[PDB]
């Protein structure tokens, strides 16, 4: 599943998971690309805040879906 990250600035960081990737998995592939510690990272997808513990599946995130690094 290839998925989209944007991130503050509107960056476009594009990474390749699987349904079950975790949103901790998630924000790991996200520091090795932008260097942004995952402490420091807030996942939305279709207005839901994403938990480091459950899965991209969990959210019904698919291929070509778009997530956005937000603040809180
Ligand atoms: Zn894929
Ligand atoms: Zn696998
Ligand atoms: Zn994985
Ligand atoms: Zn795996």
């Amino acid at each position: 599943m290839q998925i989209f990250v944007k991130t503050l600035t509107g960056k476009t960081i594009t990474l390749e998971v699987e349904p079950s990737d975790t949103i901790e998995n998630v924000k790991a592939k996200i520091q090795d690309k932008e260097g942004i510690p995952p402490d420091q990272q807030r996942l939305i997808f279709a207005g839901k805040q994403l938990e480091d513990g459950r899965t991209l599946s969990d959210y019904n995130i698919q291929k070509e879906s778009t997530l956005h690094l937000v603040l809180r």
